[PDB]
């Protein structure tokens, strides 16, 4: 078992309450409270449509990825990295896709800085559908499961997605969602795509404790079967430790109007 396999097994040990402890203890996040208000009532304003807009946020402010020019978001949900995109003012266009039925969510219209710059096409299943040519690669898709095949499956799918994408569409930005980094199989596929593509992989610190989830992102370089364990090692400590309550940090807010 890697490291990482061993947290699963044991995260999958949790009781309900157990695993809400757990999954947000000595994490950072966002408060949602103004967010939530806003979207249960429609208003618009600056606030995120989803948690995601601050994971996209805490690696764009680090430089992990920086979009520009045409930018693709394969799994947007209701658009939270869409319209952080939307916003920097070296983007020129975000072509938006995701499912968008049955329970999943869909795109949420709002009027923040550079809404007009994105074209949300819902009704679209990324694994099947012809690449498109930009400049940076989104991608924020990988449901967790209590098994660890079905995790590493979904993983696999993704990164032979972001693989045909980067090499039929010429893209030098990307941050594509690892959701289960931690097997083999996984690890010898990321490294024959750091080889080709370059990049390197990051936990986001709001990411909650129940998922191992991590980002390849275009600009940083790391390992990865050293930069995987150490995660799987913090995951494993929180477990042990005492929960505590997350670091609350301030919400993602946009400024208004077109672009
Ligand atoms: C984790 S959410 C993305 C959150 C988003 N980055 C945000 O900030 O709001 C992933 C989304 O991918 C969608 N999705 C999953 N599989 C997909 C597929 N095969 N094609 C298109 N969208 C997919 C899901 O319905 C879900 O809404």
């Amino acid at each position: 078992m890697t490291p990482g396999e061993a947290w699963k097994k044991q995260l999958n040990k949790l009781g309900k309450t157990q695993f809400e402890q757990y999954k947000r203890s000595c994490i950072l996040e966002v408060d949602r409270t103004h967010a939530r208000d806003s979207l249960e009532n429609g208003i618009q304003n600056g606030i995120a449509v989803s948690r995601g807009s601050a994971k996209l946020r805490w690696m764009e402010e680090r430089g992990y990825v920086k979009p520009t020019g045409i930018v693709v978001d394969l799994g947007c949900g209701r658009g939270g990295w869409s319209y952080y995109a939307a916003s920097l003012k070296n983007v020129k266009k975000v072509m938006a896709f995701t499912l968008g039925v049955q329970g999943h969510e869909k795109p949420i219209m709002r009027t923040t800085l550079g809404w007009n710059l994105i074209r949300f096409k819902d009704k679209t299943d990324v694994f099947n559908m012809e690449v498109i040519p930009g400049d940076t690669l989104l991608c924020d898709i990988g449901e967790s499961s209590p098994s660890i095949a079905v995790e590493e499956q979904r993983t696999l799918r993704v990164l032979n997605c972001a693989k045909q994408w980067l090499q039929e569409g010429n893209y030098t930005e990307f941050c594509i969602k690892v959701l289960c980094p931690y097997t083999p199989l996984i690890m010898e596929e990321l490294s024959r795509l750091q080889l080709k593509h370059g990049g390197g992989l990051v936990r986001v610190p709001l990411s909650r404790n129940s998922t191992h989830e991590m980002y390849w992102v275009s600009g940083t370089r790391t390992d990865v079967v050293g930069t995987v364990s150490n995660v799987s090692r913090l995951l494993t400590r929180r477990m042990l430790n005492k929960p505590q309550p997350p670091t609350l940090e301030d919400d993602v807010i946009l400024d208004m109007g077109t672009r």
